[PDB]
């Protein structure tokens, strides 16, 4: 009952959505393992990803990458039922984010 | 289950985690922002009366290093995250899980 | 059930993976020490689940060395492709039904 | 389960964990003050499967920390800073 | 069921593992190792014909990866076949 999930990041595209199938409780759950940055990125700009979930009044960001110093990083966090907005922020990536798209529980 | 995700600054450097019967904070990420200040380093510190804890989990360092990554857990537990060290901001990361 | 390891170079910069209930978890992406400094070497991952096409690694002797997506591919065949760089890079997991 | 969090240092450089037990450990942090440039190394012990041997080298301005992910179903286990003067944080649970 | 962990050395540059599985969550550059030298540990397994790097590992650059692999009923053999070591290999078997 899962997916893989990769979407990615730019200055022109800086917004992605996870809501699979609105609103229906079912157990779906997103899991980010890895978020990287392309070979493209401007050395040393800061490339900042934001999390942002209503449901429980989250806002911040969940990347801080930057070419030279930290090409990627593993939150391995999870987002359970609810709907999930990833930003850039800051930099003009690209950013890739990576991670398991779980259907249900 | 729950995202868990607080930011820690100078201005705001502590925050407590107290809900009951199951419940467990996973701390996955430990993350340094942007604007830290470059060479500074920011030790955030874990207190756990339960088990008789405080202690550092996270050292940060724009310059060295940007996160860690724990995944350490506190099962049925109050816990208070300080950034004892440091102006921030810095991320901490996880999820509540019963 | 198996171990899954594949290298990835300029002169084969390609591989595929056909194996049902048989999924393919990738836990590390490693780059070569033969791998040129300050050469950025990009790993894509393609699959018809989905149409899915996205770098996964992004290598850089000097910089980065490794990473570990720790992502999983389902009942659909995968291809990783050295879309930038001349590796070698090798790709490690495991195939399990 | 617990949390499992001790601190090693040049005046207290070991730690022995006692008593379906097992003991996992995460995360090997070096603190903020230790030395630039020296080498911290701990060393673990376990008797039950028979093994000396480091599970962290840590070194500031190089490598701040380490995640083992490793676990000890064993009975005693101990950690021990043969190098360096730390502090060094070990981070982990017990799991019953 | 057990802690694995075993020391790779120019002088010592191999190890035999020979429902059993061995689970490698680390592999280290030990402090001695020389500044700036490729460290690279292979792993082989004749079940799946695989004989591959599984670290790189250099002081100055690499100091640990985590591999997180596994290896199911089958005998593995780690060469350390660049670099001296010493290089520690962490795991488990189940
Ligand atoms: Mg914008
Ligand atoms: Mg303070």
């Amino acid at each position: 009952e899962e997916s893989f999930y990769g979407v990615t990041l730019t200055a022109e595209s800086d917004s992605v959505t996870w809501d699979v199938d609105e609103d229906y409780a079912r157990g779906q759950k997103l899991v980010i393992k890895q978020i990287l940055l392309g070979a493209e990125a401007k050395e040393n700009e800061f490339n900042v990803v934001e999390v942002n979930t209503p449901k429980d009044s989250v806002q911040i960001p969940i990347a801080v990458l930057k070419a030279g110093e930290t090409r990627a990083v593993n939150p391995d966090v999870e987002f359970y039922e609810s709907k999930v907005t990833f930003k850039l922020i800051k930099g003009s990536g690209p950013v890739y984010i990576h991670g398991h798209n779980i259907k249900d529980d």
